[PDB]
């Protein structure tokens, strides 16, 4: 469960092969991450701050628990 | 003339101060850029590289000359 990449369309748009696995495209960890519980204000400081638009939501050990976008919103 | 900087989408998404000036809000040199006349499966490769959906194509002086972008693609 703990996170070991991410993937979004800037990492796979005019990739060729469809058979490429996630870990070779994947972006790579350590990545810019909050913990449980973040506040709402301090997500969308990091968003703005860092440009990520999809902020990982992480627990006390390093396994993903949630994601933070306000778009459900 | 001299290309200084670039102002896009996410930087000015969720400004509040609209008042501020673009170089406060803008991503300031050096840039991504590519010269004139560069091959369009190089400036892929490099709008891929660097996973940005701008590129500025400049003179060797920095001058601005044109603007690539992902979409076009
Ligand atoms: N939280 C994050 N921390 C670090 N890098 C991230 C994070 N989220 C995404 N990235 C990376 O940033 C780049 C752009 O991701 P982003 O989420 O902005 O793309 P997108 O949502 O698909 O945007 P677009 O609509 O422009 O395609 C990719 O290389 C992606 O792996
Ligand atoms: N040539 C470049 N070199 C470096 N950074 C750049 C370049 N062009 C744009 N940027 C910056 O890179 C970030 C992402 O660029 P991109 O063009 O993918 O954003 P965007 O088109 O506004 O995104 P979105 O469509 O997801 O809202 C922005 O902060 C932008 O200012
Ligand atoms: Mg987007
Ligand atoms: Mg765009
Ligand atoms: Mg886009």
């Amino acid at each position: 469960g703990e996170l070991v990449g991410i993937i979004t369309n800037r990492d796979m748009r005019f990739e060729v092969d469809q058979s490429k696995p996630v870990s070779e495209v994947m972006t790579k960890a350590p990545l810019i991450t909050a913990k449980e519980g973040v506040s709402a204000e301090a997500a969308l400081g990091l968003l703005r701050r860092h440009k990520i638009e999809k902020l990982p939501i992480v627990d006390g050990h390093g396994k993903l628990t949630g994601l933070i976008t306000v778009k459900d919103f």
